[PDB]
């Protein structure tokens, strides 16, 4: 992986030594990028529900993962499950349990640094994974992207700046996420103004995911929609009331 230091390079090598898992999916892949485009054709607001048990930035407990997934299943275009163990309190069993009880695209949100994690994701039932360009070399990101595609998994590529986006687009990325739920570490670089900037630099063909900032004003959403954003990544902690989810969903 690229030159990382501090907190991130730690969880990065934690992933490198993460023991592979033996399991087998009990349902095939349900494509996330493709389900978003169909949500688009029908003008359904495509919301990827972002779920983590605990977080380092915001130290707060969560509600039952299985119960939450069963709930969001009728609304979200897909679910993003944080499987990192140390800082985010996720686990592979949690992912396997969610992928078994739900029939909508599941995205494994973790720090993928080797092909076995991708095998892990496929075998645990995830429908795709998160690939972070700012963590992998252009070499590793091209390879991993191919590995996942062989499984039939079109990964969502996280980019945080024009640099990451150049790397991603040249290796042929077809599914991209401008920013994530939390606002980076270099942080002011991560704002609403830079986000539209990065979005306009993405080819109309690419499926674009925008990490929303403020959920409630629908005119941040229907505005990003006009700039081509296909789906929105939203923290679970802002989607608990069904009627409110509907207000977002139209």
């Amino acid at each position: 992986p690229r030159y990382l230091k501090g907190w991130l390079e730690d969880v990065v090598q934690l992933s490198l030594r993460r023991p592979s898992v033996h399991a087998s999916r009990q349902r095939p892949i349900i494509s996330l990028n493709e389900r978003i485009l169909e949500f688009n054709k029908s003008n359904i607001t495509a919301i990827i529900a972002y779920y983590t048990r605990k977080s380092p930035s915001g130290l707060d407990v969560e509600r039952d993962p299985i119960e939450y997934a069963k709930f969001m299943e009728r609304y979200a275009v897909g679910l993003s499950i944080k499987t990192e163990e140390k800082y985010f309190n996720g686990s592979y069993e949690m992912l396997r349990k969610i992928a078994s009880s739900v029939s909508i695209p599941i995205l494994m949100n973790d720090f993928i640094v080797k092909e076995s994690q991708i095998d892990d994701a496929y075998n645990l039932g995830a429908d795709t994974v998160l690939l972070i360009a700012s963590i992998l070399t252009e070499r590793e990101l091209e390879s991993l992207l191919e590995y996942a595609r062989s499984y039939g998994m079109e990964p969502l590529i996280l980019i945080n700046d024009e640099n990451d986006l150049d790397i991603a687009l040249r290796i042929g990325a077809r599914f991209i996420s401008i920013f994530s739920v939390d606002k980076s570490k270099s942080s002011y670089s991560i704002n609403k103004e830079n986000q539209r900037k990065l979005i306009s630099m993405i080819p109309s063909n690419v499926v674009k995911v925008a990490a929303t900032f403020k959920v409630s004003e629908r005119n941040e959403i229907e505005e990003l929609r006009k700039l081509g954003v296909n789906a929105f990544l939203i923290s679970s902690s802002l989607m608990r009331n069904p009627e409110k989810i509907k207000e977002l969903i139209e």
